[PDB]
């Protein structure tokens, strides 16, 4: 006798987890810039150019993706349009900076974004690892995936910028 016990489920571990065939209208949205990495510290801490907080993620025909941020300049929040190429499945390119390519890594739409920049200055080129969660703070498990993923990738200047100026005063230029 006993209870029988059955295998339920998948085998791979993770549930709802994206890493391809991403559906972009189900990325589309609010979002909040949670964790911020690079290679390069300086890009990333205060008056660095990749300090920018991201607002919402639009569709905008079947191929390329509107981003909206705030960045931190002359001590105001200041609203910045991007407009991201797809260049394949999950990959894109964007003007910022300079000349960027990223990659939507991981994503599990109603909760958070993972996304992998590579930036390509002659000079000092740089990577940015960006955590985007669809609330202004996520779990402690959810930090300590992005911040193995930053260290599987040799990225070692990891911020967490949910306890300091995000510009989130700035988001309320549209009422309900």
């Amino acid at each position: 006798s006993g209870e029988n016990l059955y295998f339920q489920g998948h085998m791979h571990e993770e549930e709802n987890v994206v890493r391809s065939n991403i559906d972009i209208s189900k990325i589309s949205g609010e979002w909040y810039s949670i964790l911020l990495a690079s290679d390069v510290k300086e890009k990333i801490e205060e008056n660095g150019s990749m300090r920018v907080f991201v607002e919402h993620i639009k569709a905008l025909d079947n191929s390329s993706l509107s981003f909206v941020f705030h960045t931190k300049e002359n001590g105001k929040c200041t609203e910045i349009f991007l407009v991201a190429d797809k260049t394949k499945d999950g990959v894109y390119t964007v003007v910022y900076d300079g000349y960027n390519v990223f990659s939507i890594v991981e994503t599990v739409y109603d909760e958070y974004i993972l996304l992998h920049l590579l930036n390509f200055d002659k000079t000092r080129p740089f990577q940015l690892v960006e955590f985007y969660a669809r609330e202004p703070d996520v779990s402690q498990k959810l930090k300590e995936k992005f911040v193995k993923y930053c260290q599987e990738h040799g990225i070692v200047n990891i911020l967490d910028l949910t306890e300091v100026d995000r510009c989130l005063q700035a988001r309320g230029s549209e009422v309900a």
